[PDB]
């Protein structure tokens, strides 16, 4: 039942128009299990016009932790010290296991180390749990949409 508290995230930093009603969309599909060619939507970010190098980012990055089994997506999490929280964060995220648990820590970090401590776990999205990352990007999520 946390799914929705992606969902409703994500569709926070994204800017409003056309493109907020397309994407919501596609979410709500894999979402749901159809999907399983991961390297469509992955293209279909890629190309999208009105999105955001860090939103294309973020739906890359959530995307990839459904779909059963890019540089496009590291260079855009990953710019001064923020790499150095990021990389203590990341030691941290290890140790827990629920979502709840690390979007706890994950909040109480700047939005700097949040985004780029997302660029960290892209590398190996196996050495933390699935439920931890969705935590990081909800508590990145927010932070980013919490400046206004």
């Amino acid at each position: 039942s946390l799914l929705t508290e992606v969902e409703t995230y994500v569709l926070s930093i994204v800017p409003s128009g056309p493109l907020k009603a397309e994407i919501a969309q596609r979410l709500e599909d894999v979402f749901a299990g159809k999907n399983t060619d991961l390297e469509v939507l992955m293209e279909w970010l890629k190309t999208r016009p009105i999105l955001s190098p860090l939103t294309k980012g973020i739906l890359g990055f959530v995307f990839t932790l459904t779909v059963p089994s890019r540089r496009f997506v590291q260079n855009a999490l990953n710019d001064p010290n923020n790499m150095d929280k990021a990389v203590k964060l990341y030691s941290k995220l290890k140790s827990e296991i629920t979502f709840h648990g690390a979007k706890e820590i994950a909040l109480s970090y700047s939005a700097g180390a949040l985004a780029s401590c997302m660029g960290l776990i892209y590398n190996r999205m196996g050495a933390v749990t699935t439920e931890v990352a969705f935590g990081l990007v909800c508590a990145t999520c927010e932070q980013i949409a919490d400046s206004q």
